[PDB]
């Protein structure tokens, strides 16, 4: 009976197997017997896997047997050995024939654990390099390094899957990526692993880059390897050395400019649903080559732009500034050379308008942001985009025959101004000014704001239901009004002399006072002291943050005027390689100095 | 041993281990017997008389308890489900957590009367936490949300209500076949019948809870609040058919207080209840000082 047999593989006792065999000869899950055996093994106390394999090979189609249901859809006996560190059952299995099963199954891809779907994946992500040599170098069938899943994640690809950016897993990560990519090169010196790539494309950098994982990409970048046959797995090289100093080389393989979006692209424009992607412009090549590129060829551009933009904010406000104001929109051009400027500056505006509208779209277009999270991604683009919005608004208006264009042209106009600061960015001292602004817009005055309304609308309401206007203080704007100005310290404590009762009215009003401008007002700038003092170095990383896409932002702009004319680093042999005896690569030179190492 | 144990590290410690031990030998000895549901003359289970204490070691402990020995595995309230790789999926026991016989560990310790040392950091125990967490996320976001909105309405037809009251001769005044005058005594009436539900809740709150006087303003800042709000509103009931009309200097108080009162629904989102709770501990200590 199939539950004699499964009550004795649980019971670890092989006297119902023995009774049975001759027997067995003369004659949802699907879980197999063997399959329940190691699962129902203790200190190696199942050896009735090495019964039925002999009486099956007495009897190829038994060793790849795998589960069936949706939840374990076929996970395998190997993968099952694996989990359990099993190095003898393991090769046992191999030998009788029992390396590229896909477990293909939801508990594979709600609680779960992802770790590829193949043995040798399983066995890189579980810390076990003794099995995964054995994999791969199995004399039965070999483990292949190459193999693709599903979703596309070879076994690099799911190392950098597993990373969690702690220490030890950090570690153990890199040592074990190490270990395997040295291993596929001295078995296939031909191939190249990295290049490999998902089905959304992105290689195994890319992929640590994009996902958040600091460390991984710290490592990649900062690699280099001295064995001779396979030298090429460096990315960092050193040029010489001569006393406590040293000049090395990095790749920059597709850093700079990559097939679809290299390193640089993806940790600049990523989502902010990464953890950080603030400190990941902390790695070494990528800070010198932000700085290189502000100092060379992107700087001059930068403060042509905001020459521009001043000018043009000039000539906004100077035609704002001399409106025709009598009769209505439109107004009849005059003989006069100063109605010609007038009218030439207006132009200018507007054409300056269209082009912030349409750069508004295309980066909507182009970035595909969130609803909830776009003022904390991009507060910046949203008020240009804004700015543009009320100048058009403003031209609708002004040929539609109607005077409430200027109440457009005011807002824009003072959003204008007011957007200059978005130029204090290439200036370290003020673009972290500008982001404290930011910060402090977006939480402090919103709670406070919320929680004072409250309070205003409680006392304004408490205070019109006691006037009875018998000027016209009987109103709950200028009660609001009124009540308002207290808090920017012009608040006359009788203003009216409407009231039944003035005990009611006096202690009404010194509530207020002592709830909101004394008690409420200095608490605002208590939590701003301190929320100042906890985000005194956020700041510094999101300038730095800004920078760098103001820099990338630049560089695909003018890619007309010069493509590749900017290319970071040299190009540079840094040795040979076994494959063709040639290594030319696009390397960025940095110095050094160190006294210990000596 | 829970009567004596202090919250240090070695007197939690050697506390824990003689509670272990003792309990594995009264099963051993006893394997019939349940010791832990016995009860002392006030009734409290030892893990009830750790969570009322204050000792939130030994309460840590005892919610975290799991034993492997064959004989005795029944001692266990926590348990592991399965484990794959570096995943694990426990359970815990809840014995009487949730609802028990008279007081649970959670009412009593979301009821404690503040004398105890550290009853806010009592909720950091692993179950507890997933638990508040979990029952806020399924049943009770939703019925906090209709209990504000409906507060928010109450409080617009009280203003607007309050906002046009008549003003020639004394009150009561007769009612005009304008639908207006309609309306206004239908949000009148509406705003004092909520007024009696929260005399009543105030004082149901005080008979229920037993609380002290000198740390009455510690324990509950907004329970007195929104009692207070709805004696104003039953004074100025009072005053309203005495032919008075002083019952406006009540009204008015009443409604600020109700409108100020809007803080207290701003527990359910956490970067504002941090800000409400600010303001009643500035209040409190620094403007009285
Ligand atoms: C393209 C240029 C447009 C920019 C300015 C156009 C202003 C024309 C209005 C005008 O002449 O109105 C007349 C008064 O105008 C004046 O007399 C004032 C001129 C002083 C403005 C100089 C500051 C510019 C910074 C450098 C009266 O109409
Ligand atoms: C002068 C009239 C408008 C120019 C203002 C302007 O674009 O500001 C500058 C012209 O900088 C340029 O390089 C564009 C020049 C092309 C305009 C030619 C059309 C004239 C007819 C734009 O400066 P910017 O800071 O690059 O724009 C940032 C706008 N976002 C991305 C923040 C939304
Ligand atoms: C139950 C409902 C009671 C709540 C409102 C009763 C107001 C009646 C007073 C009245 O009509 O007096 C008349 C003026 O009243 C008006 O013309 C003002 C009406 C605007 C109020 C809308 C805001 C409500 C939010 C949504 C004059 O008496
Ligand atoms: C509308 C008229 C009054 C209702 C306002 C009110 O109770 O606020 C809400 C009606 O929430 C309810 O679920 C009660 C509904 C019953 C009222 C029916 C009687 C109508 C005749 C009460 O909201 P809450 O926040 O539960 O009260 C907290 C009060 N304490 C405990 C802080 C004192
Ligand atoms: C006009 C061109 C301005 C040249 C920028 C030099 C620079 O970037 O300075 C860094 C920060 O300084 C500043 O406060 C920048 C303020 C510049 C004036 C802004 C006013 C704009 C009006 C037009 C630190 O420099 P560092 O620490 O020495 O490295
Ligand atoms: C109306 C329903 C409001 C939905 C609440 C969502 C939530 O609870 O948000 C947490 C805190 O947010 C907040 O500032 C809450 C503010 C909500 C608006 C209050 C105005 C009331 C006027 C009526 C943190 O969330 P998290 O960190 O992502 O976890
Ligand atoms: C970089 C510069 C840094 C600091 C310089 C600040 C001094 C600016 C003074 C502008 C002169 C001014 O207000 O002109 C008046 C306003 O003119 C304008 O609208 C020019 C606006 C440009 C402002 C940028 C500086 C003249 O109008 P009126 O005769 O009053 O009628
Ligand atoms: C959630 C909403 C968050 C923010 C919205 C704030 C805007 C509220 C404006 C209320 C309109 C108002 O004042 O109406 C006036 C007052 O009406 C009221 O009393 C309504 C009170 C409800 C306030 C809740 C918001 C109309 O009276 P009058 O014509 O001045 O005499
Ligand atoms: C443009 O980029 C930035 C801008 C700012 C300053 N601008 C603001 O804070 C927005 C204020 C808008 C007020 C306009 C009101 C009108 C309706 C009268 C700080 C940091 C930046 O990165
Ligand atoms: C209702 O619960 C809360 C309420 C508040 C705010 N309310 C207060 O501070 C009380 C102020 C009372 C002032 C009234 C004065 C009248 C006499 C004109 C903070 C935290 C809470 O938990």
């Amino acid at each position: 009976d199939r539950r004699s047999i499964f009550d004795a593989v649980a019971q670890s006792n092989c006297q119902e197997l023995e009774s049975l065999l001759p027997f067995l000869q003369r004659s949802e899950t699907g879980k197999t017997c063997l399959l329940k055996a190691m699962l129902n093994l203790h200190n190696g106390q199942n050896d009735t896997i090495a019964l039925l394999l002999d009486v099956a090979r007495k009897t190829k189609q038994f060793v790849n047997a795998s589960y069936t249901d949706s939840y374990y859809k076929g996970q395998t006996a190997l993968h099952i050995a694996i989990e359990r560190r099993n190095m003898t059952l393991v090769t046992l299995l191999v030998e009788n024939g029992a390396v590229q099963a896909a477990a293909n199954g939801d508990f594979f891809k709600r609680p779960g654990f992802y770790f590829g779907e193949l043995p040798l994946s399983l066995a890189a992500c579980t810390n076990q390099l003794a099995i995964v040599k054995f994999l791969l170098q199995n004399s039965w069938q070999p483990a292949d390094i190459s193999a693709r899943d599903s979703v596309g994640n070879t076994v690099l690809h799911a190392l950098v899957e597993v990373a969690d950016n702690t220490v030890d897993n950090t570690k153990f990560v890199t040592s074990m990526y190490n270990e395997i990519l040295i291993l596929g090169a001295k078995l296939h010196p031909t191939l190249k692993l990295e290049e490999i790539t998902n089905r959304k494309g992105l290689t195994p950098l890319a992929l640590a880059a994009s996902s958040g994982k600091i460390g991984v990409l710290a490592y990649i970048l900062q690699r280099e390897i001295h064995e001779p046959e396979c030298r090429h797995l460096s990315r960092k090289f050193t040029e010489w050395a001569y006393g406590p100093v040293h000049s090395s080389l990095y790749d920059l393989s597709c850093i700079d400019t990559c097939e679809k979006n290299s390193v640089l692209e993806v940790i600049a424009y990523s989502s902010s649903e990464t953890p950080n992607r603030h400190d990941m412009l902390l790695v070494e090549p990528l800070n010198r080559l932000l700085q290189d590129k502000w100092d060379r060829f992107v700087k001059r551009i930068f403060y042509f732009n905001f020459f521009v933009y001043c000018l043009y904010m000039i000539i906004f406000t100077a035609a704002a500034y001399y409106r025709p104001v009598e009769g209505l929109p439109p107004y009849k051009l005059k003989n006069t050379v100063g109605d010609y400027f007038r009218v030439t500056g207006e132009i200018l505006s507007v054409s300056g308008g269209v082009y912030f509208f349409f750069r508004g779209i295309q980066y909507f277009l182009q970035r595909r942001p969130s609803l909830k999270s776009l003022f904390v991604d991009s507060y910046s683009e949203i008020l240009f985009f804004v700015q543009s919005l009320f100048m058009l608004v403003s031209v609708v208006l002004y040929f539609s025959q109607r005077k409430e264009y200027v109440a457009s042209m005011v807002f824009s106009l003072a959003m204008g101004w007011t957007n200059m600061l978005y130029y204090t960015r290439g200036f370290q001292q003020m673009g972290i000014y500008a982001v404290m602004i930011e910060k402090m817009i977006l939480r402090d005055l919103c709670r406070f704001m919320f929680v004072y309304l409250v309070f205003l609308f409680g006392f304004s309401t408490a205070v019109v239901t006691l006037i009875e206007d018998g000027n016209s203080y009987n109103s709950l704007y200028s009660t609001c009004l009124e009540l308002f100005k207290f808090t920017i310290g012009m608040g006359d404590l009788e203003f009216t002399e409407n009231y039944d009762f003035k005990a009611v009215f006096i202690i009404l009003l010194l509530a207020y006072v002592i709830l909101t401008y004394i008690l409420l007002l200095n608490m605002l700038i208590a939590l701003m002291g301190e929320t100042v003092n906890k985000i005194a170095q956020e700041s510094k990383n999101i300038w730095k943050l800004q920078r760098a896409i103001t820099i990338l932002d630049t560089e695909k702009s003018f890619l007309k005027c010069m493509r590749k004319a900017f290319r970071s680093g040299k190009l540079l042999q840094v040795g040979f390689t076994p494959d063709g005896k040639d290594d030319y690569r696009w390397c960025f030179r940095v110095d050094e100095v160190n006294w210990t190492t000596w």
